[PDB]
């Protein structure tokens, strides 16, 4: 599951996905994090 600190942060890893890149690089572009749950943290709740 990816969690994103940001609306903004979110809009810029969905555009980082299109090309198909990994997620664990658009996270570490972004800032976004992956983590193997479904429950995103209140400071990663975009």
């Amino acid at each position: 599951t990816t969690c994103c600190p940001s609306i903004v942060a979110r809009s810029n890893f969905n555009v980082c996905r299109l090309p198909g890149t990994s997620e664990a690089i658009c996270a570490t572009y972004t800032g976004c994090i992956i983590i193997p749950g479904a429950t995103c943290p209140g400071d990663y709740a975009n």
